[PDB]
């Protein structure tokens, strides 16, 4: 059989698993070993977006699950534990396993139990693993997926950085950025109409202060998985090119491409060389996913500018919107304060500040000045101050036709922004009212709910 | 021109066409021939799922249509007959034909008529053929697609088994597994929201007793088509790897991959070597298709276990759900008995038995015992017996919070199963009531319809 | 760095940009140059379909935007102007640019302004460029995408014809072919449910008298982009095969394929050799896109028939429906006349004539004769004449069961055609009534609206 290099030798190895976005060290070994993998399923609430909770089902407490790294020809003794706090039974199917269910029938594990099975890793490559418990789509949609790397016997070529990025489509009862604990929505899942499309299980998991890092001149390998359950990723890096893309354990290697399709349940190894400094965006280039559902991750490159290659500026909020900033923690704080009934004006102002970036600043500017005659000012705006209820209607339903703001005529079009949630409109307008010599006061989520109910 | 090896020689050959999942023998020929292909369009009702009828439009009486096998450089004389019972006109477009419409303008055929056209098979490869009659999407959605293989002149490498598997997306007015004759739904088709995603034109067409077969050590070639009309298949084999994947007549061959994207209207040849015994599942890994819409097929491998490669068990209903069993004929029988007005308790019990597998057994076990303190028993359940109407509400709408069953406390969550149809809930609960010393009696589809109407 | 061949030499070149479907001449140069690209954003109403207006946002006044052609190693000085009539700010991200945002942060341009940035073209290949202004999906959905070709240093192999074809998905408030100025629909865009899927920004942009042309024996290169924003194209040529397909700047080249997947934001170079005369259809083979949403383009090959290769007829309206004809200008004229309140019977008749092709003629024939006993006549039809209101109901809601037409019995099924708009049903039936010795008169859109409101 391929990838059979004899029985295990040396000592049994306890696999060291890593949490995303990090990868275990290269196995750096010339002999086949018995590798003991211990993975524990944990069901738990986590933030899928600021102020939005979701009950994830996880391998190892993360989405995606712990990264497993072995060598082709290793005997893997796989232990799956199901934490006693679990409500569901779980199991595992690893791609790249040779045998029925990729482990599923022998890994069936009730809450508080443990199962084990053994397999030889015959197939080199990068592989998705996932839960295989009826209803299979529900388990995978709740975050039950990760990657296993089966190294070639000589190891992969040395790089400066290895990272772990996995896309998933998620199905909430509520709309995108609707606050609260969001249940799983089976109807959206069956229709393949996700509310979120994420890297590593949350909006902003790999942006701002959670960006991946490297330096000019360094090489980066990324193990990229698509857990699905349903979407195919038009996986793309903005402002850069992949030196190589290799799918699973495939013989074919594509070189010098920027855009590549990753099947549902598929995995690829990509390699990048950093040439110039700045933020490189990993996206699903089915563009409403990347810019309206959360499918964006950042690789931040530090080092010397090369004006002969690129004369231009670092990414800002015009392109990355509200993810240009280090974090949106102010949104989480305002949401918690609403729940507790302690929401202050300043809690709203700081949340609105975070959300104004891109969403409003692209036209009205970061300082609210606009552009005289083209985009009207929000800074010390007589039109804003004259009618705060009309301002709520303008955000939700748009504005067009001739208006006068601060003594100048505008005759343009502000598109409707009906996709903003009531708390988002309230916090943004509270921010604007409390900035730039505007009159202060506040807009409440209830205020906006009433305007939404009758335009 | 490529693939032109002179005029036809020998005798004219009458092509021998096969029904899925079988393929005609290798042409085994060193000379170009005149090949006469006779294909007849038949419109007819068939079971798309147990107790669910659909009017298919077929090439040769099957979905997918009869497999056509010729050699590169053959002159093909193509005869399309439209059966007199047909209501629609039909035609054909074969991929791999060199000429406008791939045959469409010269194959236009009214009910009870016959058309013919001739083409040289210049392009080697595996190709989709399909109907090309306005409205083209409706004809293809009704099952009007198949494969034509144009062998290379030296033939393909010898294998132990060749099979024919074709994916299709289907659009019923009714929901998944809603019983009766289901009309085509143009609105779902335009929106690309299929009710079924199938291999070979039915749920269970290639599962249980209709599985594909081979033995350990044997090689299997599968000609895989995607008739669409609309979906792209994340085509995957669970627990195995493809030795080779080749698309259409492409020069590129990918090797050692498990997951591959097949375009709408695309076709690939895959090759598999059986290493260990068990059931290998072919799926569209857009996972709600495979596990909620019917997109699963089985290759069953017989032979000696190899514990050094895989220590684990054969696939069961935890992963394959209600398709683990040889067939679900009891569902078809119960549906026919409802139509006739002769439905008995035992008809319901046998249907419920089939549907309980996976759907309920994953948590409550095949014997209804559950797991004390974790999953409550359905076997001799005081809680079930106390309130059969509450049991209908629990299946449709779920259950959570503290309950007492057979003297033990449970504090867990049973998800809602609202996607089950009224007859399915009725038959499952009738099965449970008539098993395991439960009190007997029955639940009717009308009973469940009323509970669904007011939770 | 790759593709760095020293500083620019010779004179600065002012790039000559072309409108689709044409491409600039090969750069035909042995030295790296400074290339000055000037591109202007124009927002403007254009016909997305006959009688259907849309406000496109364009690079250079077209969808897709002006084609840019440079050589690997050129220094590109990129000037983006935003026309003063613009309401939105715009920018650019070019795939294949090495640097953050592919130009986005340094190309931010308010109406009536100009921005510039410089980049070295290190990466050879074909690349999408698009707007990168929040909300990014809205800008791309409004048509803000095109192609840039970075030639290899020795140039591409010489061909007879080069063309420029780019797919896009579009999101109108109204349904497909609903007349009037159609606003952008953010809700459809987020759900990835386009109303139109087009080549080069309109239905019929590359059909009939706007077809691409070549002659038997000639080679055609097509630069194929997928602007998205959301869809993946199952890109296919009907009745022909691609000699080569190469994605972006990839090392891999696939040969001899008919069907290939182009990611959202992806681009490919395809090469075709014309073997026999006729119309070759480029489609997205997600078939409801091609035949129900506009995703069809034609390459028309003139020259000598080769009966040894293909004995069959040129494409007609059975396959291409209402796009078989040179244009559907009569629909545009009837729509304008309705708006003006000058709609005549003959305006309706000429519009109906155009729309009857395929839609009705596939069964009732181009002359309305039908096929005795199989498809009833519309020519001098007693059944039509007896009840014009019943004819409106038959088009919208279908007909089945026994009928008598012109003294012969029919017992067949005419499917419902509810997707036709009220003006389309009115114009088709006015055409039929005024043809073939039928009694004349007219059906109005208001007539059909009332029948639609109560079947
Ligand atoms: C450009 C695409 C804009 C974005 C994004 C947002 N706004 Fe806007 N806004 C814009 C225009 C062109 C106009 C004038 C419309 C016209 O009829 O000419 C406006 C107007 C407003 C107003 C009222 C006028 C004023 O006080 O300056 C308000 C209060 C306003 N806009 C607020 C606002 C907020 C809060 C935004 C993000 C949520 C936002 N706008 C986005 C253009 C654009
Ligand atoms: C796990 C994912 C389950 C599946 C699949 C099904 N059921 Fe279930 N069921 C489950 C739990 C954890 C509970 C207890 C909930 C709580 O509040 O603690 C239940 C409960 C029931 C009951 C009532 C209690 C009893 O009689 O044991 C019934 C009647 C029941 N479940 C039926 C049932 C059927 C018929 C199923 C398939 C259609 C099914 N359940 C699936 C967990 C799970
Ligand atoms: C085949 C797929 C058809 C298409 C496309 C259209 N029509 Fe049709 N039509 C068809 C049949 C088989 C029948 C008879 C149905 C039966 O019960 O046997 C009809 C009937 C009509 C009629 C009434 C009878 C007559 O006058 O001949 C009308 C007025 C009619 N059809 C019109 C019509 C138009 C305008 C179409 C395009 C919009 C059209 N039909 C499409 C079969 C088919
Ligand atoms: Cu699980
Ligand atoms: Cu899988
Ligand atoms: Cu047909
Ligand atoms: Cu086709
Ligand atoms: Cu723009
Ligand atoms: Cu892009």
């Amino acid at each position: 059989l391929p990838g059979d290099f004899g029985p295990p030798r040396g000592e049994p190895i306890h696999a060291v698993l890593t949490s995303p976005p990090l990868v275990p060290p290269p196995v750096n070994r010339t002999y086949p070993a018995k590798v003991i993998v211990e993975l524990e399923v944990v069901e738990k609430e986590m933030q899928i977006s600021e102020g939005v909770s979701y009950t994830f089902w996880t391998f190892g407490g993360t989405v995606p699950g712990s990264f497993i790294r072995v060598r082709q020809g290793d005997t893997v003794e796989f232990h799956l534990k199901n934490h006693p706090s679990s409500k569901m039974p779980h199991n595992i199917d690893l791609h790249g396993v040779t045998g029925p269910g990729g482990g599923a029938a022998s890994s069936f594990t009730a809450p508080g139990h443990e199962s084990q099975f053994t397999f030889k890793a015959l197939n080199e490559g990068i592989y998705v693993y996932h839960c295989a418990t009826a209803p299979v789509g529900m388990h995978i949609a709740n975050g039950m997926y990760g990657l296993i790397l089966v190294e070639p016997p000589e190891g992969l070529p040395k790089v400066d950085h290895e990272y772990y990025v996995m896309q998933g489509d998620f199905y909430t009862a509520g709309k995108y950025r609707e606050k609260g604990l969001q249940p799983f929505d089976m109807e959206k899942a069956i229709d393949e109409r996700p509310s979120y499309v994420l890297f590593n299980g949350a909006e902003g998991a790999l942006t701002g202060d959670k960006a991946l890092h490297a330096k000019v001149g360094e090489t980066v390998r990324i193990f990229v998985g698509n857990g699905g359950p349903n979407l195919v990723s038009s996986f793309h890096v903005i402002g850069a090119i992949f030196d190589q893309v290799r799918y699973e354990g495939g013989t074919n290697v594509q070189k010098n491409v920027q855009t590549t399709l990753i099947p549902a349940g598929g995995a690829a190894v990509v390699k990048f060389t950093a040439r110039v400094p700045g933020s490189y965006v990993l996206v699903d280039h089915s563009i409403f996913r990347a810019f309206n559902k959360g499918a964006m991750a950042i690789l931040k490159i530090d080092g010397a500018e090369n004006k002969l290659v690129y004369s231009g500026k670092e990414l800002d909020s015009v392109f990355l919107g509200d993810r240009a900033a280090p974090n949106m923690s102010a949104v989480t704080k305002a949401t918690q304060a609403s729940v507790s009934g302690t929401l202050t004006v300043q809690d709203q102002v700081q949340a609105g500040r975070a959300l104004f970036a891109g969403t409003c600043s692209v036209c009205h500017q970061g300082n609210g000045a606009g552009l005289p005659g083209v985009f009207p000012p929000l800074a010390k705006s007589d039109f804003l101050a004259a009618d705060p209820k009309r301002a709520m209607n303008i955000v939700l339903h748009g504005l067009n036709g001739k208006i006068k703001v601060n003594g100048q005529e505008y005759d343009s079009v502000m598109p409707p922004m009906t996709q903003l949630n009531d708390d988002e409109v309230a916090n943004i307008l509270t921010y604007v009212l409390n900035s730039w010599d505007n009159p202060g006061g506040r807009v409440s989520a209830e205020d906006v709910k009433k305007v939404r109910a009758q335009p």
